[PDB]
Order: structure tokens, then sequence, then C-alpha cells
RNA sequence: AAAAA
């Protein structure tokens, strides 16, 4: 059979990975993951609309001494194939730079961006992560006081 | 090592899928998908919070002659494992009930629910779909008029 | 809030 199999699904990581690749829609959630994981390497995949947010994340990362790859851009946030291709490129680029353990944080972007990132993570044998939060009812944004680093799959 | 040989594309057919399983957050998108695919069977996975919306979808479907399975429930929308288990059961239940071509619509529910549904679809060799819209910047809502059925993955 | 909004 050629059918895919997911032997380890779910769970929580509360720190390890030294590299993280993000799909990007906002800057605050990747900045939180950066503070939790303290990676030495970072990859970023964004859209035209979220490019500025991704550049804000990279600017904070560089001032902490993190090696940043990207932001790479996808032309269509609805297309899972473009996000798969760009995340797979960054995972390869991080590995060729010496990065060992890498995770893909697929929280940001539209669902096809996250699903393409997941497929690229699975094809590379790397873990996929998701930042679970409750919604801040009074500030109308994710409540990062509630943030938990959940694990989607560990190949 | 998993591999995804067929990723992306656009789907336009009222006869390709006999059944659709939804992860549920709202009733509007599943009702749109029902109209487009016109399935004979439907499965539904919900949380305690989205159970009422899933029941609204089921009620509409029953009155159109669709055989509805579920809603099954997951305790936590942030955990992929429960959604994966419940979608896997529904895919099996639909196959046992006579449904030969099933899709999983990933659009609804929290992202971990969708990711669990994707993993169950892949393990069952069934296709995953997404309802793409452009943002209706006038109403600050997804623009349902722009809705197109996207293919996420088509397992071999 | 759970269709990047």
């Amino acid at each position: 059979l050629t059918r895919n199999r997911f032997p380890r699904v779910g769970g929580v990581s509360e720190s390890q990975w030294e590299g993280v690749v993000f799909t990007v829609s906002n800057e605050s959630v990747p900045r939180w993951v950066m503070a939790q994981i303290q990676p030495a390497y970072m990859g970023l995949v964004a859209t035209q609309a979220s490019l500025a947010a991704a550049e804000a994340v990279a600017a904070v990362a560089r001032r902490r001494g993190i090696e940043v790859h990207g932001p790479l851009q996808v032309a269509d946030p609805n297309d899972p194939a473009a996000s798969r291709s760009q995340v797979a490129l960054l995972l390869s680029e991080l590995r060729r730079a010496g990065c060992r353990e890498i995770a893909v944080d697929l929280t940001g972007g539209k669902l096809p961006m996250s699903l393409g990132a997941f497929m690229a993570a699975e094809e590379a044998g790397v873990a996929s992560l998701y930042v679970a939060t409750d919604f801040d009812k009074h500030l109308k944004v994710p409540d990062m006081r509630t943030a938990t680093l959940r694990q989607i799959s560990q190949p």
C-alpha cells in the first residue's frame, strides 16, 4: 500500500528543535514561538499580504542573533502546492546550513498554507507544531497568555 | 516516510463524490458544499460548541434525502487526535453503509480539527477538499460568492 | 472565537 500513516499524533511540547519554519499571517504568534523555542535557525513563508508581518518577525529574530531564511512568498494563499514547495525548500536550506532538528509551525496563514506546510514537514520527516490559544474577547486577537505549543504529528 | 503525490487543483463536479465528511464550525459552508456536490451521504464531526451548527446542517441534509452519519463529538478543538479518530470512524461507517466515493471537507472547525481530518482522509485513501474564498473586504467576511472547491490532496 | 481578517 502507498497510503500514508501518522503513528504519533497530538500532544504538547513545553521545551528540542533548533530550527523552526513558519507559515506567516501575523507577527505576534511567531514571536511567541521564538521566545519559547529559542531557535538558532528560522524559515519564513508568507504571502504578499503578510510579507510585512514576516519581515517584522525576521527583524526581531536577527536582533537576537537568529539565522533567518526567507521570507519566501507564495502567489496564492489558497494553493497548498505552493506552500508545500516553499516550506520544503526552506527545510532543505536550513539543513544545508547545518541545522539539525527542525520543526514546522503551521499556525499562520490560510488553511491551504498550513496544509502544504504539513505535507512538506511530513515528507521531510520533521515535526509539525500548532500554537493553540483561546481568543481574547476584549482585545479581539489570540490570547497569548493561553498559548500552548501543540504537536500535530511527529514522523 | 509519507508522500503526497497529488496536491492542489480545483474541483467542479456534482457527481464525483457520493459522500462528504465535514469538520464543523458553522452551518453556512457545509450547506454551500452540499448544494455543489449534491452527495447521497454525509458525515459530521463537531465540538460541544459547534454541535448545534452541525445539527442544523444535518437537519437540512435529511430534508433533502441525504443519509447523515454523526455528528460525532470531540472534546477539544485544539487536539488533532480526536478529530482523526472520529473522522476515521465516519469514513469507515460511510463505506460500510454503501458510499463508494467520499471526500473530506477540511474547511470547518479549528485548524487541529482539520489536520486530524486530513490525516484520517489520507490513511483511508480519500481526497481532502477546502472551500476557498476571497475576503469580502466590504463586509469583512469570507465572500461566499467567490467560493471554489479546492483539492488539498488526492491519495493514490 | 473555529473560513489568514
